């Protein structure tokens, strides 16, 4: 039941896919054009922030089931199944990957689009492979999207909610489908986790899922902003609607918006694809609009409280990464908040358990046209230090360390006991009793807040 | 354990609420202004299409735990807890109309002589309980009264046609109460009242009044959003040859999204989603906020209700004179006679406007569809002359150019295509609810036009 597999692209998705498939007994070749990334992996290091991944990689390297190389030809010759797992920030990489398989392949290949790619990409992949073959075998291209979450990727892969497989129903298609069935059998020994459909529907599914997740978030963010206008508590509302099983409890946390390298990119790509086919996605456009403005809500509340000129003010920032348990700064709400406060003259002292180095890098690039503003941005070693002389503390990313802080320690440090909370971590009444002026998103402030 | 309760407004919400609460041992007085409705209930009839309701009513009348009356003063004197369950239809500007709610409140204030818990069970905008309190307090001040009270929010989450089951086995019970002295007194009374429902699982969510009020709108708005979300994707699926039902399985299998309420089709209707979505939009706009997503959700639903006529016009032409269409399904959803905002009404108007003849079938809603469609098209008598209603699903297809499925009644899920093949002109089906597998339709020689999925080969050809 063991298969020879190649993963093309050893980024987050490709690396966990390859290592975990090796771990169930497949013989896996992980290919990447990035020689440093490959050297690092071959040296025993892991280029990414993923719990449990180092140990999976190590034991499968030792067992002879997992290799890392930049050797394109060797990669093609190895894998009967070729997973395309390159980035999609733009399809040249996906297509270049396809051409290489076509340029070197010798027997039947199943080519698996695992990267998130627009509907119709498998057809373009097929054409690229075909024409290479023309210059000189059969194959079929399958869609098998990834549903991993950054920082939880090993668990997400090893215990998936479902595995979606899009395949043609022609002869090479059914042969590919049988091979994918064999490949994923170890995940299907209890509940059937695999969902088979046609290629285009599988392609569409990945965008639709991320789009729905984003829609839930922006939906609650609009209601949170309304809650702040008419005296309601969005967390009460979240539990009140989540308890309808047709809605469910997850991804309904209002706050300072969504970021990351997935939702913004995928919802924008779907909006673009639709418009290119002559349809305006009204709901998704609203979703994207709402999120862009939601990343300004913390600054809106701060300006309402302190005025437009924040010169002479200092704000402590708790959280920089787009979500907890990652160092990923891509589309992080913290970047918008920091730019806005710096533009208004404030000093910023920022803390994040892991993302400080990457945050300093990308915020400096964000603000390259105003290099002097960076003179007012500092990053500290521990969360309490950020609060020194602060007019207010601003919570952006709900790392666990922020959930139960030492408010007495903070009270000896800050200038005024005011908190703006983009993630709704604390009970407003508790904040009231502690003499803290509390400004959450969509919930009534502490008594001091009004 | 038993408490004396009054329900003000004996429409479906009030009737089901009153009868089911009498059935757990409470002594319930159901008040309504409509003397005919009350006469009918006292003669053992039921004004609504709710399975099981007539039986619960009969049992509790016999037990002396359920009374029906138009006597307002008797109603107020009876109930220590007064549920306001009157209707909240759209006002002219689309906001919730609170005239009946406030009239009920004033009646309580004008007659009450001891502590009252006033329960807003009607769907009412955030802030309504405060207006109810102001109105009750005004009536008490006029009277020189010393009486205290508290207004609680306790929304209803019943589905029409399944109300008894939804009430007796709720997913949750939402109770919004103030935390002042009268408010805590009320909360404890509400806890007592619903105790039987929390015996084994805690089903009640307690929160503040405004959050309870908001919860009801938010829940219906989210359900509507899931539907319009999938309808937009269905229309896109057609453009790049994907299958919306495969996408539904593919995203519904993420438990963060869930499987329910992801059925694309010819749109949502009924007496709740359209009015509640519009009322929330209005409430927000009156507070200076534009709800961009909900406005989009409403806009796509409006256009979705035109999709079936669009497909039919694409297939047969702008002029449908001399064409006949069979309509399967009239009610806004299965298992009800409710015609409010039904997609069938828009479809039928568009087809008649273009000259078509229509033969319509619904297992239950024919009487009501007759009434409202005659109203819809009052300006166009000649259109109504081309509309008929049949008593048999197959008879609708007599001489029909196509069959159009609008409401997924179970009887439609297993058609007798032999019976149909004897009747229709051409085996063409436009399916607003995606009942059948396209491949299966291709095999039976049916030209099948679903929403957001590839059709049969005949449809493609
Ligand atoms: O396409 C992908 O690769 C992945 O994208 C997301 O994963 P990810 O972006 O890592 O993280 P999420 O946990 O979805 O968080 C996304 C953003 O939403 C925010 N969020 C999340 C949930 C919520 O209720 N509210 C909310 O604001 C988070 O703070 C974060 O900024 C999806 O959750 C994965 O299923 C998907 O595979
Ligand atoms: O406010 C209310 O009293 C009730 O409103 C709705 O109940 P209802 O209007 O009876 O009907 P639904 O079953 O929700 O159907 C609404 C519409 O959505 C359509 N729909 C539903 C589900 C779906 O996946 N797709 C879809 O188009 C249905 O055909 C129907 O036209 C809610 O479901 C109840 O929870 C709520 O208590």
């Amino acid at each position: 039941g063991s298969m020879n597999l190649t993963i093309i692209g050893s980024g987050s998705v490709g690396l966990v896919t390859g290592a975990c498939l090796a771990d169930i007994g497949h013989d896996v070749f992980c290919l990447d054009v990035d020689q440093a990334k490959i050297d690092i992996l071959n040296n025993g290091g892991v280029p990414i922030h993923e719990p449990g991944l180092k140990e999976v990689i190590a034991r499968n390297r030792s067992a002879g089931r997992l290799r890392f190389s930049t050797d394109i030809e060797a990669a093609v010759a190895h894998g009967d199944v070729q997973f395309i797992a390159v980035g999609t920030p733009d399809l040249q990489y996906v297509l270049a990957a396809a051409r290489n398989i076509g340029r070197y392949m010798t027997g039947f290949k199943v080519i698996v689009d695992k990267s998130t790619v627009p509907v119709g990409t498998a057809e373009r992949v097929r054409a690229a492979v075909a024409e290479e073959l023309a210059k000189r075998q059969m194959f079929s291209v399958v869609s098998n999207p990834e549903f991993l979450k950054e920082g939880a990727a090993v668990d997400d892969f090893t215990r998936p909610d479902r595995i979606v497989i899009g395949c043609d129903d022609d002869v090479p298609g059914e042969r590919a489908r049988e091979l994918m069935k064999k490949l994923y059998a170890p995940f299907n020994r209890n509940h059937e986790r695999t969902l088979y459909m046609d290629v285009r529907s599988a392609e569409f599914t990945k965008y639709a899922a991320n789009a729905m997740l984003a829609t839930r978030i922006s939906f609650m963010n609009e209601l949170a902003n309304l809650a702040d206008r008419f005296g309601a508590d969005i967390e009460a509302v979240r539990r009140g609607i989540g308890s309808d099983p047709r809605i469910g409890y997850h991804f309904l946390y209002a706050g300072c918006g969504y970021g990351g390298s997935c939702f913004p990119k995928d919802v924008e790509a779907l909006i673009r694809t639709a418009d290119e086919h002559g349809q305006s996605l009204q709901i998704l456009k609203a979703v994207s609009s709402v999120n862009a403005t939601q990343k300004r809500v913390l600054a809106d509340k701060i300006v309402a409280r302190f005025g437009e000129d924040l010169t002479g003010r200092t704000f402590a920032i708790w959280g920089l990464a787009f979500k907890p348990n990652t160092d990923d700064m891509r589309e992080a709400p913290s970047r918008e908040l920091i730019a806005e406060l710096l533009s208004r003259g404030a000093r910023i002292a920022a803390y994040d358990p892991v993302a400080q180095e990457e945050a300093r890098r990308v915020i400096a690039l964000d603000l390259a046209d105003h290099p002097s503003w960076l003179e007012r941005l500092s990053f500290v070693d521990d969360e309490a230090q950020a609060a020194r002389d602060a007019d207010a503390l601003v919570i952006v990313t709900e790392w666990k360390i922020f959930k139960s802080p030492d408010f007495v320690a903070l009270g000896r440090l800050w200038k005024t006991p005011v908190i703006f909370d983009g993630r709704n971590l604390y009970e407003p009444e508790t904040m009231s009793e502690q003499g803290i002026e509390y400004h959450p998103i969509g919930r009534p402030g502490s008594r001091q807040a009004v």
